[PDB]
């Protein structure tokens, strides 16, 4: 009878745990399609070209390793806001925002959730869409907020349930908090259409809800950054002051470096100052100050003209390749002789495909084929290469035949 | 009347804020002695030699940037435990521990505090020593625990108040939590003597308190790592299962990289497994996974024989230099003609000196001399160089004369 005799065996993460299990398999044909991690055409981890150069520049300058301010590297912070907001933005121009370096997308999301728990005096409820990324639940839950839901996906039709979305949203009590995915909804891969977004704007405005945007995929939904930041920007110019979280984990392939940011759109630059003051005070007793490596790299990329442009060609290429795997998947499916309609695969955007397979099929997939994916039918098509798209298709077919 | 009109201007950090103010001064003779950051003999930031080499090795191998497990880089984790515990340790040998990468010392401390808040069913009180590092308060406080105190320093005598310490400790209710600094107490620079430590052990054992060790300075108290880990190790071999937090920020000069670790000494290796399981689940909705750069560097250093030995000569050198600045400070003081007894300066160990100056003197120091330090009289003697020890001494003298 020690201190921890009562502490039970908790279970492995529904997403991250997939990597653990996959690591242990001895099947040489094994594929890891759980976590959304981009792979090159050879099925290998990919460090962008522009990253490798930023690194080299950092190297040559012999930089120190001194602590960074509590709010992060200034230049990285100003650059992320600019990247979300667009340079011509009044909010940006006018200085009505505060952006603070965060521990990637998760980190930022949690700093924001914590901030809210502490200063958002009007409500303890966060409305997530059905379905949403597994991690959103616990991030909000450990921060001290309550979780709610709004209809989103319609599995019958493999699409956005606009009517239910609007119904639900039109009834959320005023002054509540709503989480919206900026683009490339995870895990459905289905986004609202522009016109649809204009409509959502109205209701949010109308009901006076705090819009919380999660932007983990800028440049992966269409291959264009500005285009992918459309909705977010439209909300702001309609007069909706949102809170926003950013990740550079996927779009810059900086996964383990942990670079990201959390932003608040305020009334003036004076309000922005006070908010800043309080966010610092939250972060201090959390981790004191943030990791410098991913922030140093990103800043250099974003702030260096040639590096920025190279990066944009690189994002396009990754997005394109994903499209090619989608196409090929479907086609092989037919070739294998599938009866089913696999149109959703090519219809969805981003890193994944919300396939539809049941959990018994997921089980067989891993066991007979050593293909690892999440139990909800989600697969990371980003981790598929030209050499194993055939293998994938064949399996999908066998277990579905 | 927006969302954040009620959010007030919070104040700057008592320690980190010193750097902000110092940055803004235009006096060319300015010195930053607030935060404990080591400076070379030229008053410049110092990236150890072994760090620069680890980096190069990382570079050449073309490593990826894939996400790391939720618990961190295995090799870094096993190596930190080994570093605290000593290779011959039964706890280490027997596998009764769990170590998890954390966001430096602060990060680890907070993961531990959070763990405790969640699983330490016997008490909500943490006993800090008087005085203790400013940040300990809020880290424990935001995690959800209550703060208590035990006598420690005696400003009359510039030393450890052993009698008060023991009194206080002998009365802490059983099953409470006590925070002890492993070595180089911050900010007093005064540690218990070995015999004193044996005595403390007994009472802790005796009262059945959870000992929480904060080890931010291994190798800075004496210049020897094993020697500096003595107390921690003695507690464990007496049968006290402690929780421990480590930072590699100072001893390896990895400040902004954010490398650190949190460890739990359990009953068996099976308990260790369950604890692990639960810690992962806490970290997941916090920041998902930890930064890789500082962990990659440290692992290489610790796990590579020649690198490890070089590192140990390097720690010795830094510790030695500090000693030389102490000596010189005192001596110049006399030369300037101080009447006061500045013996505490050479008596204390570690990065600082708990000088004794009052806040009016601290004020003048910054204003007439541009010498920045914390308001409690603490100065970072580590940030002093041969070229400005005279300048420092003279000021100290003027404002004290
Ligand atoms: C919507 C969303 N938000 C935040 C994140 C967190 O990213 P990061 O910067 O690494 O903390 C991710 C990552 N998505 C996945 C990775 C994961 O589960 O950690 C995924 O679905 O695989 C998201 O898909
Ligand atoms: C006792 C102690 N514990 C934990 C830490 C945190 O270290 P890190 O790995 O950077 O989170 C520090 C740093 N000490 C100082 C730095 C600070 O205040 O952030 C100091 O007293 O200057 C400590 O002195």
């Amino acid at each position: 009878s020690s201190w921890w005799s009562h502490v039970e065996m908790g279970p492995p993460d529904p997403i991250l745990g997939v990597t653990e299990a996959f690591k242990r398999d001895t099947n040489s044909k094994k594929m890891n399609l759980g976590v959304g991690a981009y792979r090159d055409d050879n099925g290998k981890p990919y460090v962008l070209n522009c990253v490798r150069k930023a690194e080299a520049m950092i190297a040559a300058k012999k930089m120190d390793k001194e602590y960074l301010p509590i709010a992060g590297l200034a230049d990285f912070t100003r650059a992320s806001a600019e990247l979300a907001l667009g340079e011509n933005s009044e909010a940006f121009k006018s200085g009505r925002y505060v952006t603070v370096q965060g521990i990637s997308g998760t980190g930022s999301l949690r700093v924001g959730a914590n901030f809210l728990q502490r200063f958002f005096k009007f409500s303890r409820d966060v409305y997530l869409p059905k379905p949403s990324w597994g991690n959103h639940t616990p991030i909000f839950r450990d921060a001290g907020l309550q979780l709610q839901a709004y209809r989103y996906y319609d599995p019958k039709t493999c699409s956005l349930d606009f009517t239910g979305a609007m119904e639900d949203i039109s009834k959320i009590p005023e002054k509540s908090i709503i989480l919206l995915h900026a683009c490339a909804h995870n895990p459905t891969g289905v986004d609202p259409r522009q016109e649809q977004w204009k409509e959502l704007a109205s209701v949010v405005k109308k009901r006076n809800l705090l819009a919380y945007f999660d932007m983990a995929y800028q440049g992966f939904a269409s291959g264009d950054i500005n285009r992918d930041a459309w909705a977010l920007r439209h909300f702001i110019e309609q007069g909706i002051d949102v809170v926003l979280s950013q990740s550079y984990a996927k779009n810059m392939g900086l996964y383990g470096e942990r670079a990201g940011a959390f932003t608040v759109i305020c009334r003036d630059a004076e309000e922005a100052k006070r908010v800043e003051s309080q966010l610092k005070i939250l972060i201090r007793p959390m981790y004191s100050n943030p990791p410098m490596n991913g922030a140093r790299i990103a800043s250099l990329i974003l702030n260096t003209p040639e590096l920025r442009k190279e990066w944009l060609v690189e994002v396009k290429g990754m997005a394109d390749r994903i499209i090619s795997m989608r196409t090929q998947l479907v086609s092989n499916l037919k070739k294998e002789g599938s009866s089913h309609n696999w149109q959703h695969i090519t219809d969805q955007i981003g890193m994944f495909c919300f396939t539809g397979l049941k959990p018994e099929q997921v089980e067989r997939l891993t066991k007979e084929f050593s293909i690892y994916m999440t139990k909800d039918g989600r697969i990371s098509v980003a981790g598929v290469a030209s050499s194993n798209v055939g293998y994938l298709a064949h399996a999908i077919h066998q277990v579905t035949k």
